[PDB]
């Protein structure tokens, strides 16, 4: 398991936080030095458990599927509450098995979904580690709505953070201030999925991606990524999603 107490919580043990997550997910080779995370694996073994202190000390386990870090559900003091689609519906079979309920989410882990239900983009969602703790506290109680924002929050600054050092640094940036994801921050999570895929199709092709990924910058221009001598492949991303499972 894997833990992050925002009591205390500073850039420094938000960094020790997001180090253990990648460090607990499995990979038994590296495709340009970034860990290649596994087609599957089998059983309990497949789901990570983060556990979440909020501020006063309040507590969920979110389960995390270790080959794509999709979160799954979390569990809640005696809830269980898992996203309305057939990989979490599996995870159930595997965690939380002793809630004494489960509750079903009205949404899929889907970005477009989460932001249909919470009414608005996450460009207009504040992150940051002050989001995270209200995050943690929304999830305490069932809320539909309410924990549709909270769940964007809760998937950039665990899984987006694990998956890009930029991420990770715009969070550490936020420690004792939200602000709204930058731009850059929307395109790299919108393109792991693609970058997992060409720096994987790269290996035998001389480094050079078959398909270039689109990303905007820092400085909140479009550029075109060609090759694994670019930063995002060379510095930014931490882990690849295996192309079998894309
Ligand atoms: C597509 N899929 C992606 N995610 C992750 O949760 C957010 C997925 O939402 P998305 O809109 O598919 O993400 P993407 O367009 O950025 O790939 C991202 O972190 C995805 O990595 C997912 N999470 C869950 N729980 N279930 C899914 O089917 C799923
Ligand atoms: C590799 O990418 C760099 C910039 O990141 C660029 O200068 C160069 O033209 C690229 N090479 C190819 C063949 O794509």
């Amino acid at each position: 398991d894997v833990s992050f107490r925002l009591s205390g919580a500073d850039p420094s043990s938000y960094g020790m936080f997001i180090k253990d997550l990648r460090n607990a997910l499995p990979h038994t080779e590296k495709v340009y030095n970034i860990p290649l995370l596994l087609p599957s694996v089998s059983g309990a073994g497949r789901y990570l458990l983060m556990h979440l202190f909020n501020y006063d000390g309040n507590t969920i386990t979110v389960a995390v599927d270790v080959t794509n870090v999709y979160i799954m559900g979390y569990l809640a003091l005696t809830t269980s509450y898992f996203f309305n689609e057939p990989a979490a519906d599996l995870a159930s079979q595997y965690v939380f098995r002793s809630a004494r309920r489960k509750i079903t989410l009205p949404y899929s882990g889907n970005y477009e979904r989460l932001q249909i239900a919470a009414g608005k983009p996450r460009e207009k969602i504040p992150i940051g580690l002050p989001a995270l703790d209200t995050a943690i506290s929304t999830l305490l109680h069932y809320d539909s709505t309410a924990a549709a924002g909270a769940l964007l929050v809760l998937i950039q600054t665990t899984a987006e953070a694990a998956r890009f050092k930029y991420i990770e640094q715009q969070i550490q940036e936020r420690a004792y201030r939200d602000e709204v994801p930058s731009s850059a921050t929307i395109s790299l999570e919108n393109s792991w999925s693609g970058l997992s895929k060409q720096i994987q199709l790269a290996q035998g092709n001389n480094g050079v991606f078959r398909t270039p990924t689109v990303l905007v910058d820092s400085k909140g221009n479009r550029v075109q990524i060609t090759n694994v001598t670019s930063n995002v492949v060379t510095s930014n991303i931490q882990l690849l999603l295996n192309t079998k499972n894309i």
